């Protein structure tokens, strides 16, 4: 229904169709972290002087179902327990039940002026084309224009395409005799595609990125598994 709606549904389509190939088997990408089920990704790319570095990764968390993980990363009232380089944030429009335009200062991790992001973050419920393959829940996050927050002088804009990725696989069990949490796995794939705007060193801000997303999605995915743990299922 909203002004943005076509733009989300592109996002979305983009996302689907090109962030889910496999990369593990691309030779324009390298494998640059790996811990447990986690692998994490990059392509370097400059563009005009400017690192913009696609990163994605991959991840594979028992217990949990793309429904939690896609609400946990996409529930502001939640951010705080998770996340850790965000500074301060705000929602400065609520244009659906599911979209979002969140307003954020980030923690400086590198030393320079910190960086601001405007982005629409929407949760979307992908269905399956068939009942014998995963619904897909997506949380895109994109930077977008607000007149109630312009560029000021204090932060550098950086400008942001996320999105979560997660498939939820069920294998019911034997007997009589519930499906638990032991017979589910979240499939994630995460890609980030960030400027930073402004200048920074290249070797700086890919040690930066090296270290920020494997800390971010291990804490995020671990702090999924706790909150979830002994509760009903939410598909
Ligand atoms: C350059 C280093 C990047 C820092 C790693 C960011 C980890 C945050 C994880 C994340 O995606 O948060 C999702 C949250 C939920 O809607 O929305 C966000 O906070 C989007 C964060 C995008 C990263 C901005 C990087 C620019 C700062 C210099």
């Amino acid at each position: 229904t909203h002004r943005f709606v076509q733009k989300v549904e592109e996002m979305v389509q983009n996302h689907m169709t090109y962030s889910l190939q496999d990369v593990g088997g691309d030779a324009n990408w390298q494998l640059v972290v790996e811990e447990g089920e986690m692998k994490v990704y990059r392509r370097e790319v400059e563009e005009n002087g400017i690192v913009l570095d696609p990163l994605k990764a991959t991840h594979a968390v028992k217990g949990v179902t793309g429904h939690e993980v896609c609400n946990y990363f996409w529930n502001v009232d939640v951010r705080n327990d998770w996340e850790t380089t965000i500074e301060n944030f705000h929602v400065v429009e609520t244009l659906a039940d599911n979209a979002i335009i969140i307003y954020q200062t980030h923690k400086r991790v590198w030393p320079a002026s910190q960086r601001d992001v405007l982005y629409l973050s929407v949760i979307r419920k992908i269905p399956a084309l068939t009942e014998n393959d995963p619904e897909t829940w997506i949380v895109c996050a994109f930077s977008v224009d607000h007149d109630s927050a312009p560029l000021n002088n204090r932060c550098v804009r950086a400008k942001i395409n996320v999105a979560m990725i997660c498939q939820t696989l069920v294998s019911p069990p034997e007997g009589n005799q519930e499906i638990s949490r032991d017979n589910i796995l979240c499939k994630i794939t995460y890609v980030a595609n960030v400027n930073p705007g402004g200048w920074a060193p290249a070797s700086v801000l890919r040690a930066v990125a090296k270290r920020e997303y494997p800390k971010f999605l291990k804490r995020f995915t671990s702090y999924v598994q706790e909150k979830t743990a002994g509760k009903p299922i939410l598909f």
